[PDB]
Order: structure tokens, then C-alpha cells, then sequence
């Protein structure tokens, strides 16, 4: 099978250091499946995966395509099967013609839509779903979110697209920020209730509008320039929560006045750490499943280049880094 | 009139004994508050603080733990008669309990156990109340035992006051406790407090796990030197677990640490709801009045370990001093 990697990390200025490999097609370990792959998806990850050591690396966390094959102790999936799924960064990505991959972290993919459509969904789905259910831990009943409210600091990204989806079908009324015509009509078509320009004084925004503290708060990018504006914006007790790392460390007592808690949302601590509870990333695909066959909430690639190539995953990783509105995928 | 003792402007104790007595007109309740004629009182680590702060206008009185018979009442205050003992924390944006009589209002109070004294009684307000909310609140324990039967605390420093009754709570709410303690007096403490283990802060606590077998925990909080353990509450908590402090850093800190396990950082501060006038702010009372019917049922003890006797300057000032030196057990009570 084939595979693009490379040996060591390095920034784009360095040149175009992805080659190609061939390795071959392994057997699924008892609970693992075998998957071929039919499209992928680039996330900014796989930009700040690019610049750890090697100990080639094969990038790739999104994913859908075929069961090839399963092990002895799979009941959940047969031959046949279309799946999707995001994995981990310590197997060897999706940047592959086959990729092997735990059948806890998997799901069967909508069929309503195209391949290259769904499979901008599993990353960003799982990282949304962890943090509206597990972080804030909002109610998988719609009900009793009733009057709460989620800030989303850039709606019009990967995360937030998503997030912005799956808040609104589970009952929340969801506020995003967003500076320009074109993401603020994207953040708008997936759901936002209201929309705050993130580059003029949001709590400003808050005062005018007669918007109260609220309830949770997801930044999506630049989390040092946002740190002080989540405290502010969210009510006492409240949650904030980021998915971006911080160039700089931060005054935790700015948390002490309004009691709050802060969490740091990383989708691949079930995975990395084995959890016992692994399989609610299948369970977060699935119900993504099902509300995207029920037109609840939709797709959001919106790049799709051909070929999984050297050149092709050096353009997409220029692309992630010059910082994209919805998804970029390609399509083997 | 009633007398108070309060200072004028913020003070270190090496400046003298610079609390003064005060003449002060008794007041008359609003309508939701209660006045108390206070029994005893109990000096915290939050006293210590709140008397380096400006004062706005003088005198600045301190105080945040009590307990008394109620004067009188506001005129639509139903949860409390005249005669009826309680005790409360209250808020530092009002004049505190270092006083005669004192207004509160009725959501932040509950009638006190009956089967303890006064001066054992006032040992329980602000520190249930922040263990409270940091078990129920911050980490979202359940108030059914099946709920939280499997899951482990840990307490970095647990004998302080805070640790003392958190160990009592999560006890009886279904959760194993484990506490750290490094001298003889702390680690009797905590096991008379029921800590099911109890480590040594000074020796690596992550070898103390792996030697002793315990897994990672579900919940961790520090009371006392957050800065020297920020690392170590990140390494002994299970993937997806939260960590908290009660008190604050003297140095910023990489949020970054937090990714690997996805965790949660929280810095829970009991006054929180008072001073935003928080909807829930009834939520004081709850906690106080479920410490009073655990304490009427023998679940939970107090937390008395030294009593002075007489509210003058001369005894907040020598109570300031013990507070500052970080080296109590329990908690230091005042009676009037
Ligand atoms: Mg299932
Ligand atoms: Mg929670
Ligand atoms: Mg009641």
C-alpha cells in the first residue's frame, strides 16, 4: 500500500519534505478493522503534528472508506461496511491507500451525502461533542438546556462550524464571532443565533445588544488574545474552554473572582490514554450519523482536492497554516 | 450601639496591633435580611487577606464565619423566627461577623446543629460551604452514594480547614479519600478527619502511587502551595479528570499542561455567589443546613482544635498571627 510521511519535521520554508512510501497491508489486531480509504480531511493538527520528532510519520486524523477486513472479536462491523472515523497520533494516519484503526473509534457514515462531504465530519464532530457533553456537560436532552447559551470565539472554523450545529439541535441558543462578509454569512447558515465581530469590544457587543453573561465559552483560535474576553463574557460559576494550544502561560487567579473553571479540549485523550470509555467517540459519530441522514445538521467541507499526493498534502498543509472557512478534504 | 473591632487601612501584623474597637449603631434588617447577636466566631485564612485590602469606607470589619440568635428579622423573611441559633460565612462586601450583631441575608443562612456547642458548631460555616461547592459544584459529584462509589479525591494538604470537612463530606457522599500530610500531628488529623490514605507532599507522589498500586484519580484539589503542585495534580489525575485550587498562584502558569489528559482546571472561590448576587445564592444555605443534619446525625464532627476567649483587638490580632503562620490544625475559634 501506499503512504506520504516524512522523516523529520520541518516548517514549509524548509521546502516540500513529504516523500512517498510503500508499506504493506497488516492483518487487524482481534478488535481492530481494516480500512481502504476513500477520502481524507486536513486538520490544523496535522500542521502542528508536522513539527514533532520522528521516531516515515504518517499524518491524517479524519477519515471514511471500506472495511477491507476485521478481527476475531468484532461484533460491531462487517466487510463492506462505509465508515468513518477520526483515530489517533500514534498509529499511522489516513494519509494512506489502508489504514488500521480500533473499532471503538468508528462508526458506519451517513449515505445521503457524498464521501468527500461526510468525511468533514469526524474530528471536528468528536472534539464538539466532548466538549458541549463531556467539558460543559450540557443534557443530551434538548429540554433541559433551556436559556442556556454558548459563546463560540470563531464560529466559521472547523470546531465551531460543527459545534454550532450540534449546540442548536440540543436545545442552546448559540452566539459566534466572526469579522468578515464571508465568514459571517457561513457561521450564519450553520445556525448561530447571533453574530459579534471578535476584532471590536465583544463585551461592547454584549452591552448594546442587551446580551447576558452566558452560560459556556469555546475559543477556536487565538486563545491568548481571548483569555481575558471569556472570563468577562461568562457568567459566575460558568465554563470556559479552549482547543488551541497558548503561545504564552496565563494568570490562572483571573479565574478566582467568578469561581470559574477553564478546560483545555483534546479529542485524542481517550485514545492515547486507552479509556475504558473509547466508545463514545463511536457513539458521537453515530449520532452524527444519524442527524446528518435526518437533515439536521450538514456537511462542511467546502475544498476538495484530488489525489493523495507529495505535492497535494504539502499544498494542504500551506493552506491549513495560513489560517480555511468550513473544511479542506482529498479525495484517492 | 455594638461593639466592633476594624481597622482603618490595611496592615501588615509586623506594623502592631492596629485593630481598633468601635462604637457602632445596632441596624435594622431589610426585608429578606436577618440580625444576629453573635456567640462565637471563627478566624480563616481568607481574614488574613481581606486585611490588605483598601478600605473603602471606615471601618473595615472582618470576619466570615458565625454563629448567634437572631435579633430580628425583615419583613418578609419566612426561613428564620426571632430566638432561633444559626450560623453562616456571609460575604466581604458587608460588614462581618468581628462584631456584636450582624445583618444577613436570610439565603446564606441555616439554623445550627443542636447537638454540638457554639464553639464547635462555628468551626463548620466557610469551610463547609467552599467543600460543598467544590465537590458538588466543581467536580460534579452526585448527591447519590451509587453515583460516586468507585471514584477517589485527593486532597493535596488536608488537615487545613477546608481539607478537615471536604474529607468528612466526600466521605459520606460514596467517594474514597486520599489526603497528603508530612508531620505527625497532620497525618492523625487527617485519618481522625477519615482520610482512607494519606501520602507524604514532601516525597514524590506519583512513586507513592505507582508503589502503592492507586490509580489515577478522578478529582484533585490543593489547598495550600498551588504553584509547587500545578504539576503534580496534573500527573496524579485520570485522563478527562479535574483539578482544582482554593488558593491563589504567585506565578502565572502554562494552560498548555492540561492538554494531554484534556482536563479541567478550577479555581473555586466561596464568595463567588454572594458578590454577584448569584440566583442561586440559596444554595449557602443548603450546604449549611445539610452540615447541620449530618452533624445532628453523628456523620459529620467538628472541627474545633483552640478556642480564645473575648472579641478584643488584642485576640483578632493574636488570631491573625496563628492564622498567618500556616501551621494550624483544624480550625481557630472566638468566643464573645
Ligand atoms: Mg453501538
Ligand atoms: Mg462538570
Ligand atoms: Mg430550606
Amino acid at each position: 500500500l501506499k503512504a506520504i510521511g516524512f522523516e523529520q519535521p520541518f516548517k514549509l520554508s524548509d521546502g516540500n519534505l513529504f516523500k512517498t512510501f510503500n508499506l504493506d497491508i497488516p492483518e487487524p489486531k482481534v478488535h481492530e478493522i481494516l480500512v481502504k480509504i476513500q477520502s481524507i480531511s486536513v486538520n490544523p493538527v496535522d500542521t502542528k503534528q508536522r513539527l514533532m520528532d520522528v521516531s516515515p510519520r504518517v499524518l491524517g486524523f479524519d477519515a471514511i472508506g471500506v472495511v477491507e477486513s476485521v478481527g476475531n472479536e468484532v461484533t460491531m462491523f462487517n466487510q463492506g461496511d462505509i465508515v468513518y472515523y477520526s483515530g489517533s497520533p500514534d498509529q499511522n494516519g489516513s494519509n494512506a491507500e489502508y489504514q488500521l484503526i480500533n473499532e471503538r473509534l468508528v462508526a458506519k457514515a451517513p449515505k445521503n451525502i457524498s464521501a468527500e462531504q461526510a468525511v468533514s465530519l469526524p474530528l471536528t464532530g468528536i472534539t464538539a461533542y466532548e466538549t458541549l457533553f463531556d467539558v460543559f456537560g450540557i443534557s443530551r436532552n434538548r429540554n433541559e438546556n433551556e436559556g442556556k447559551t454558548l459563546l463560540i470565539i470563531n464560529g466559521a472554523g472547523g470546531v465551531g462550524s460543527i459545534a454550532t450545529q450540534i449546540a442548536k439541535a440540543y436545545g442552546l441558543r448559540v452566539i459566534t464571532t466572526a469579522s468578515r462578509n464571508e465568514t459571517i454569512e457561513w457561521t450564519k447558515k450553520m445556525g448561530a443565533d447571533i453574530v459579534l465581530n471578535h476584532k471590536e469590544s465583544l463585551l461592547n457587543q454584549f452591552k448594546t445588544q442587551g446580551i447576558e453573561l452566558v452560560d459556556y465559552v469555546f475559543c477556536t483560535f487565538n486563545t491568548d488574545m481571548y483569555y481575558d474576553d471569556m472570563i468577562q463574557l461568562v457568567k459566575p460559576r460558568g465554563h470556559i474552554a479552549t482547543i488551541v494550544a497558548f503561545e504564552n502561560d496565563q494568570d490562572l487567579n483571573a479565574l478566582k473572582p467568578k469561581s470559574l473553571s477553564f478546560s483545555h479540549e483534546f479529542m485524542f485523550a481517550r485514545p492515547l490514554n486507552q479509556t475504558d470509555d473509547m466508545i463514545k467517540h463511536h457513539e458521537y459519530l453515530e449520532d452524527i450519523t444519524n442527524k446528518v441522514e435526518q437533515n439536521i445538521y450538514q456537511p462542511t467541507t467546502t475544498k476538495v482536492i484530488e489525489g493523495l499526493t507529495t505535492e497535494n498534502i504539502y499544498q494542504a498543509h500551506q493552506i491549513l497554516e495560513s489560517n480555511m472557512i468550513g473544511k479542506l478534504v482529498i479525495n484517492l
